[PDB]
């Protein structure tokens, strides 16, 4: 019943300087949450599969483009804020509540994330997954993306 | 020039907390203070949390803290910031609701240091001046003519 995501989170940070490429462990966390999606016939919005994991990367002003435009463009934003912080998913987060997107944020459980991607709870349209492995953020994640999507419109500050 | 009338100032603020004292340093306090005594001395009104929050003392929630920024971000003429070196998480959280929706805006980014493809690409893809600088000093001289720049768009 979702017609679109855009999925987020570190990208820079995780790319080998010596391979120029993501590993295939992180690239296999982003997989699986975007096959969650695209098996249901949902169409995925991801930098990081678009841009061949860090092997073809677009210009800055590029990739500011399009992913503003697949934020605006997709029914919900999926995102990992990053530990420690991915700078460009920040900017996305801002993004995306800033005009009234529902987003569910993908948090490690017990590790520290900024006040102003927590203040966001309650305040904006926004569901905090705390997940201890990938496999619970799948098993969960479709509750989250029901629930933000039913709450869309819904008045936040 | 556009007459400049309320600047939201935003820069790191946990990583600049000394955990040993639960306060910003002298050095970073006076960064964000002469900044602040430049625009309240040329008539513009400055919201800041660095300053609103006691340097770190009084910190607000992360729920207020939230609300706060995003309505004073609303509210100015023009957004200028430091993205930071490493990134400000909150600052950058800042840029997406200030690019978001249209605000001028000026980002401080040090000489020489790398920022996120998502802080410079807003360079030609929103209405924002970057201003490179080795010193406080540099900042001060050609703040004005930033604002200026993208108050004018
Ligand atoms: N080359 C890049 C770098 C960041 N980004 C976007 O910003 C986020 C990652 O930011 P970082 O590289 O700063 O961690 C991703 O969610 C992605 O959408 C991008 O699309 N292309
Ligand atoms: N307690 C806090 C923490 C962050 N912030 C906002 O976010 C930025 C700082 O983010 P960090 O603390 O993540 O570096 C500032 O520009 C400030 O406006 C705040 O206003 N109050």
């Amino acid at each position: 019943a979702v017609g679109s995501v855009f999925l987020g989170g570190p990208f820079r940070q995780l790319v080998d300087p010596r391979t120029g490429v993501m590993s295939s462990g992180d690239q296999n966390v982003f997989s699986r949450l975007i096959e969650h999606f695209e098996s249901r016939g949902t169409t995925v919005y991801n930098a990081h599969r678009r841009e061949a994991w860090g092997a073809e990367f677009l210009s800055p002003a590029e990739a500011t483009r399009l992913d503003h435009d697949e934020i605006k463009a997709a029914d919900v934003f999926v995102a990992f804020p990053g530990v420690p912080a991915s700078p460009g998913t920040h900017v996305e987060i801002g993004w995306a509540s800033g005009m009234g997107k529902p987003m569910v944020l993908l948090l490690e459980r017990d590790e520290d994330y900024a006040f102003l991607v927590t203040g966001l709870e309650s305040q904006a349209n926004v569901e905090i997954l705390r997940f201890s492995g990938t496999e619970e953020i799948v098993e969960r994640l479709d509750g989250a993306v029901a629930r933000v999507l039913g709450r869309a419109g819904e008045p936040t500050v």
